[PDB]
């Protein structure tokens, strides 16, 4: 025990802990898409993941995160609102116990199924740990996903979980190409916030797609098997590790697109 998603120690009471999270810029938030703007001088996104080495995927007891070699230039996010070169180092997800909710951020205030973070950090700063200390030290892609068709460049993950049940565990996760969880379009919203999670820095710039993937039911529902617990502890099942959207303050999203 510590800071977690249940009524002892789910979002309404991290503050305690980290007084970040009422901060001027925490995330997730709401996107107002009549509110945003298009912003002409944003440059193409540019995902540049052909070379990408994942590792290993672990259950860490709030999700379950697929790890990346970000000991060289290999998976890198570029252009959009970035200036400079950001590494991947980990993907997850964050989702509900039923279809109507899971989603961090929500679009005129609908909540998706699930989101898809890709977590990247600035290589100006040289490691994750210092560059999280930086007001443009990340920056994550976010996508979300409804519940339909199958996604089959999911299906791997999946399949995996079986063996990271419980808190702790961890699997090998070698030759994962994420280019297969991408949606078509590129077209995103950003803004300046923080990470989700304890300990909530404000280091991020979130590039958020416009386009949700789809994920069959199956899918989805092999994440909600998963368990927020250790092995041989009392079962809770890893579901609704989402935080509600944030007051935007005084932050202005921009679209990429009209
Ligand atoms: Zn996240």
């Amino acid at each position: 025990h510590h800071w977690g998603y249940g009524k002892h120690n789910g979002p309404e009471h991290w503050h305690k802990d980290f007084p970040i999270a009422k901060g001027e810029r925490q995330s997730p938030v709401d996107i107002d898409t009549h509110t945003a703007k298009y912003d002409p001088s944003l440059k193409p996104l540019s995902v540049s993941y052909d070379q990408a080495t994942s590792l290993r995927i672990l259950n860490n007891g709030h999700a379950f995160n697929v790890e990346f070699d970000d000991s060289q230039d290999k998976a890198v996010l570029k252009g959009g609102p970035l200036d400079g070169t950001y590494r991947l180092i980990q993907f997850h997800f964050h989702w509900g116990s039923l279809d109507g909710q899971g989603s961090e951020h929500t679009v005129d205030k609908k909540k998706y199924a699930a989101e898809l973070h890709l977590v990247h950090w600035n290589t100006k700063y040289g490691d994750f740990g210092k560059a999280v200390q930086q007001p443009d030290g990340l920056a994550v892609l976010g996508i979300f996903l409804k519940v339909g068709s199958a996604k089959p460049g999911l299906q791997k993950v999946v399949d995996v979980l079986d063996s990271i049940k419980t808190k702790g565990k961890s699997a090998d996760f070698t030759n994962f190409d994420p280019r297969g969880l991408l949606p078509e379009s590129l077209d995103y919203w950003t803004y300046p916030g923080s990470l989700t999670t304890p300990p909530l820095l404000e280091c991020v710039t979130w590039i958020v797609l416009k386009e949700p993937i789809s994920v069959s039911s199956e899918q989805v529902l092999k994440f909600r098997k998963l368990n927020f617990n250790g092995e041989g502890e009392p079962e809770e099942l890893m579901v609704d590790n989402w935080r509600p959207a944030q007051p935007l303050k005084n932050r202005q999203i921009k679209a990429s697109f009209k």
